């Protein structure tokens, strides 16, 4: 919450009693709750009435020290999965002078929520089967659409592991975040489009076209019509096969079995195939881009912006041959629908390749494989999100869809919600410039700068890992999705146990802003303890300090139990940070050690290797100070119930009192070194005795002394430099300027940010890269005024904004489960 | 205290019941508690860390009657002991074209605290002497280092005053002020380098040197090696005996005696007979200057300004002629050392006089007189604060000097502290020009002109006497100092418990802000009954008013009982107004008239003749009227604990409510004359029965109504007229225009006040030199809003500064007994 009086920075909560455990049982974050604030729906459902392509960007009235009010200033939304390919320099469209941001999982199967044979496999098992052991006699006990001699070969040996739907349910959670571009114009927002490329205005009319392998820089038409895997040039192999005696010898382990519920006389029913075959191999199997119809800023030079979404360039699966075996009718012997095979066309893109489709192949014989780059690719202009809900609908009626979507669609916004970094600046309102590394360069919102690509595409290197996730493995699918196992986690449901998001045309606006309470739980992780941007990115092996390699040996997902992902520690810290600071919490997955099951969060799955959240100057220039910091401040404040005491908004002057600081009363003192010109605020006690911290010590967490740091360097004239007064290793910004927010264009009647508004001044640097102490000092003379509102004898003029606050409760409805609608009032007691 | 609200300048204390008697025992003011409002020292001492060169002044927001928030504007600390005998006009150094601020004193014996022959006079009376009357004998019972022919003389008939150690310690507690200026750079303002010559910038560096009769202009090198007194051209003459035998047949009740405590193997030994001498003989032997490296507003022109303090000025002493009996080692009957003298050597310098010093003459022969003027010349360079200190500790073992030092220390602050007049200007910030009378032109604390002087150097005319000090006498010391009386403020001390102002070098800071709070006092007696300046200064004879006549004849010292002096009436009004305001009392000394013991301070001994604190005007016309006004306000405001109502903050502009007055409900009404287009506030109800005051009458001290007249006079456009809107014979400002405070230069990132803010709007005149009330006028028109402010029914927009007021209790450490040291709570049982 921001704050009205100063007397609400004084009482507001810590940072160790806000990241305590919590045994509340939270609703989930649906990210109605920024937007009930930032736009004019605040009730209810909304087709098309309410435009949301202006609806995009925190708006207020400001102060400023001054003491003048500036009507309507705006900050923007700091967040977008859209990469600009074609950048507008000098008002016309140009192509991008840099490579493509990629990330990479860490697929692994690891110990879930444990799986059981049915009644239905101890049938097959006990009766049948045994019975055939005194009879002579081979007869078929087929099932639904498959032999007895499949069934047979497949209620056998069970892994002990149990199946995560995870990495199939999160393509499935990425393709439709990508095809959810194309719903209309007024559903998605125009700041999105101008998170990176800001000198651009797309426009109401043409919607955007999701295209697939078109973009036209740094290769990435990867087989534009000859098309192979964006990650490693190939083009993989599927074949749809009847029985498992076609599958030749090498591989008949592998091999899926397609259920007969995904695929029913309810759709175009072949589609969902290329869905399965989609959700099962590989992701990406091409590079999806997504052109619309931009402006520039007065508008003249109307043409075509090309993005690249960034889920488009996370490198998931493994799985590039697949061998489906399809339900056969009801039943019938081994033999162009050979054994009465119901479907397997090609798709609806001509498509001219290796093998050479001409328009859309008809063809499911024997073995007779084709490429599965290029049967993805003829599916890739029909994948609409209806038709997506729908399969998720029918996935959901045989297996529980329900959490582990969600789960896996907020490690998409977790992996996929991504933001550029910063600009040093005094005032409000600062970017980078065209055809530069430094405007394409971005961050996660777990402060963690996204890897672009090396060299030309498709790519040879495999970089490092990102995340570690889990995976579906064909063998317990193929008896998990016939009746054979079941789990906890696994217990069908309804199609209405769906979740909200899915087939909703508001997801390119809801995801952004999921992503936005990841990043306030991260940036009040990394700014309790300022260590820097230096003192993080070669932290991991330092041999000074033992206890920063603690840090970032804890931080990420490094450790394991029995063959099961333990998670991080001081990820939890980041989760409990989450639940309490917002009072919602973030979807888990389970993992069993053995009989203890505990969960583990995106919070705790990340992985070492990648710098930081750099800041950059106004001339592009790296400024390796401060701390991990992203997106500005009052997202770090407003959107916020309980926001710990060192990040607080500077309370608006209302009296003859504004703002003021926190002295020796609260345990406090003035540093004050050997010359006497420059002091320091009211550091803590330890901070004389130090000068250097112990080889297992670091900046121990006050929020008292981190506020009246940040209380010092808002005053515009500080440098960071020693517990003496010498420089240190790190860059520092060039004046009093601080990591301010990006600037996106304006409309009528309103304005950009004023001073140190849309700016993020929590970033306290307080431990450098030598392991030293950094003390942010003034001038004697210009510290008079910061020295007495410490001593609550003086004030300090602030900037603020004019916003107040509420925080509404959850909803529970979200436009998902919108049973009210009277044919089911009376088919109720029949459920 | 500043406000809040208008509920607080409301509810703020009377000015009767602020001025009434108070039975407290309070603390000294020690100056500490403006230092740790106005610096970035709260806590404890700091030896060169604190740059006090830096932090002299005050520093604070501010808010404009038009709702803006000025960010560092700064009131400057108006009081200092410099004058600038050489002047920066031009951005280049010039002499003087003014004469030198002079004072003097009113010494004289009066009875102190009784006195009482010791156990030793009555031992050497009933033994020894009385026991010669039977034996014949002729024998010598010497005491320490003299005859027995030289205690039985001293032994003998006392005079029934007892001495006070005032005239000798006001000595000693005023070189030390001197030779506190040379200690360092950073210890010592830049402000008060600039309170008269404001066109001037003192640097961190060389520090100041403290020379002796090197003034350029005016005479003032009162024989810059031939040196006489300043005040009367002679060399006085010295002389060291060692029997009372030798000092010739004229003078020998003159003779003193120099103890043998003061001199020993401790020191120098030699120089603590210069300060016995210039402790004794008179006050000033040479006129000392302060030379310092000063450069121009920009920085171009180093040069060396020289100042004169203002307590080299003062003129106290009488003894000019000086015979000093010397201690002779344990005993020796009566004779270069002839009689085993210790010591009498010359000193450093080597001074080509007309006894013509070589360089350093040690001697002690029988008579052999010297100049003292050329004796103490020569120990002008020696005299450093921490000599004086142990000498003072010296002092302490013998006689009771802490209580007697902290009284002469006052007095010194009383007489010493000195500030430019004031000019009458609008907005805020006005100084004078160069080479002019008003820039020198100077008053005291006590807003009373310091007169400065007629003619040439050394000076035949002797100005009329400014205070009534008292003076050891040499007969009472002779046997006080040995042991034969004592006194109830002669009891004997250590040297622990010295006062902590005693050698320290943060005594020109201290002793600056020591100041503010008299002037505050008596700022706050002659602004409750407004008399302007006019019937102040003939004010004494003049036959209309004989209430006028009691006001000026009661304030000031002209009144005796038995041959003691009677301290003033009205004085004691200023003195409740320091104790009920400040809550820490000022220092008294004892006087007897018989039996009952009374308390005289700095406030009670002032003498008639003089005129009082004018006014300038922009043009450097005399302005005589308002009210005695010296500082700025905020000085009569914040630094205050208690202030009465009528000062006070016009309270910020918070809600729609800003500053409101005072109307009938409070019995009050508006004067309303002859002519409709002119209105006066709400006055009292006598102001429309009188028109002229009656022979016997004066100003009602009402504070709703000075406040109310203050409230319309800040409007901006008012005339001060009569009872029917005509002219008074008084000086009136040639607009809507205040006496606003002195401009000193500014830093980077520091402004200059805005608006009615450094300036002093509490000096409502309320009584011409006529007798004839004044009336505060508007015009119809533009008195509506402050007529419905005075009703509650509107609000006036007035500027403030955004402080908070704290007013912490007293620390009585202050650096001056950190009895703490470890090796001390070991011998801590032998105290």
């Amino acid at each position: 919450p921001i704050s009205a009086d100063f007397s609400e920075v004084e009482n507001a909560p810590s940072f160790l009693s806000l990241a305590e455990n919590t045994d509340e049982v939270l609703k989930p974050y649906t990210g109605l709750e920024i937007q009930t604030i930032i736009t004019n729906i605040v009730g209810d459902a909304n087709p098309n009435q309410s435009r949301i392509f202006d609806q995009d960007r925190l708006r207020g009235n400001q102060y400023s020290a001054g003491g003048l009010v500036t009507q309507n200033a705006v900050s923007a939304i700091p967040f977008t999965n859209l990469i600009p390919r074609t950048i507008r320099v000098g008002n016309i469209l140009v192509n991008s002078a840099n490579r493509l941001q990629i990330t990479e999982t860490n697929v692994s199967e690891y110990y879930s929520n444990p799986i059981i044979a049915t009644k239905l496999s101890e049938m097959i098992s006990d009766q049948v089967k045994n019975n055939q052991f005194s009879t002579w006699r081979r007869d078929n006990t087929s099932l639904q659409g498959f032999n007895a001699f499949d069934i047979a070969t497949i209620n056998t040996a069970i892994l002990p592991n149990g199946l995560s739907l995870e990495s199939m349910l999160l393509k499935l959670s990425l393709l439709h975040s990508i095809k959810a571009m194309n719903v209309d114009a007024a559903s998605i927002n125009r700041s999105q489009y101008q998170v990176i490329d800001h000198n651009t205005v797309p426009t109401i009319g043409a919607p955007a076209v999701v295209g697939v392998n078109n973009s036209p820089v740094f290769g990435e038409d990867c087989g534009g019509n000859n098309p192979v895997y964006p990650f490693g040039g190939g083009t993989g192999a599927i074949a749809f096969h009847v029985t498992l005696q076609t599958v030749p010898d090498e591989r008949k382990s592998y091999a899926i079995f397609v259920p007969p519920a995904i695929l029913q006389a309810t759709s175009d029913a072949n589609e969902a195939l290329a869905l399965f075959a989609l959700s099962m191999s590989e992701w990406p199997h091409a590079l999806y881009t997504v052109t619309k119809q931009t402006t520039d800023l007065a508008g003249a030079n109307a043409g075509q912006q090309v993005f690249i979404p960034t889920q488009s360039t996370i490198h998931i699966g493994g799985r590039r041959v697949l061998d489906l075996i399809i339900p056969r009718r009801e039943i019938a012997p081994n033999p162009v629908r050979p054994q009465a095979g119901p479907d397997a066309t090609a798709g609806a893109i001509p498509l001219a390749a290796g093998q050479l489709f001409n328009m859309n192949f008809i063809g499911a014989p024997a073995f007779e494989e084709w490429p599965l780059t290029s049967y993805l690719y003829s599916w890739a202009g029909r994948f609409d999100i209806t038709t997506i809900r729908q399969y998720m609908g029918r996935l959901a009626t045989m297996v529980g869809v329900k959490d582990a979507y969600w789960a896996a669609h907020e490690l998409n916004v977790a992996l996929s919600q991504v933001a550029p970094k910063m600009t040093t600046a005094a005032g409000g309102w600062a970017a980078q410039a065209a055809n530069s590394a430094q405007q394409s360069d971005v961050c996660y919102s777990s402060l963690l700068t996204v890897t672009r690509s090396a060299a030309n595409f498709p790519l040879a290197n495999q970089p490092a890992a990102d995340m570690r996730v889990y995976d579906t493995d064909p063998a317990t699918w193929n008896k998990v999705a016939l009746g054979l196992a079941t789990a906890a986690n696994l217990v069908p449901e309804q199609s209405m146990d769906v979740p909200f998001v899915v087939g909703d045309a508001r997801t390119s606006f809801w995801e952004r802003l999921q992503a936005i309470p990841m990043c306030i739980a991260w940036t009040m992780y990394y700014h309790s303890r300022g260590i820097t941007t230096l003192a993080w990115d070669n932290a991991y092996t330092d041999n000074t300090n033992k206890w920063l390699q603690k840090m970032v040996r804890n931080t990420f997902s490094t450790t394991q139990s029995v063959g099961t992902i333990i998670p991080a520690r001081y990820g939890k810290i980041v989760c409990n940070l989450y639940k309490n600071m917002f009072h919602r919490a973030p979807a888990y997955v389970a993992t069993s050690v053995g009989g203890k099951e505990l969960h583990i969060t995106h919070f705790e799955r990340w992985l070492p290797g990648g710098t930081y959240a750099n800041v950059y100057s106004g001339a592009g220039a790296v400024v390796n100070c401060f701390s991990p910091v992203l997106i500005p401040d009052i997202w770090c404040q407003y959107f916020t119930a309980k926001l710990p005491l060192f990040a607080g908004a500077f309370p608006p002057a209302q009296g003859q009192n504004s703002t003021k600081g926190f002295n020796s009363k609260q345990g406090l003192m003035i540093h004050r070194n050997q010359n006497n010109n420059l002091v320091a605020p009211y550091l803590e006690k330890f901070a004389d005795n130090s000068s250097y911290f112990p080889v297992g010590q670091g900046p121990e967490i006050n929020d008292m002394a981190t506020w009246n740091g940040r209380l010092w360097m808002t005053t515009g004239n500080v440098q960071y430099l020693d517990y003496s007064g010498a420089a240190i290793v790190e860059a520092v910004p060039p004046a009093g300027e601080l990591p301010v927010g990006k600037q996106i264009p304006l409309l009528a009647g309103e304005n950009a940010p004023i001073e140190l508004t849309n700016a993020a001044t929590t970033c306290v640097p307080r431990y450098s890269n030598d392991g030293r102490r950094i003390f942010t000092y003034l001038t004697t003379a210009q510290s008079v005024i910061p020295v007495q509102a410490c001593n609550r004898a003086a004030n300090l003029a602030r900037s603020c904004w004019l916003l107040s606050n509420v925080y509404a409760e959850p909803a529970l409805q979200a436009l998902g489960d919108e049973v009210e609608d009277a044919f089911d009032t009376l088919t109720n007691s029949s459920f």
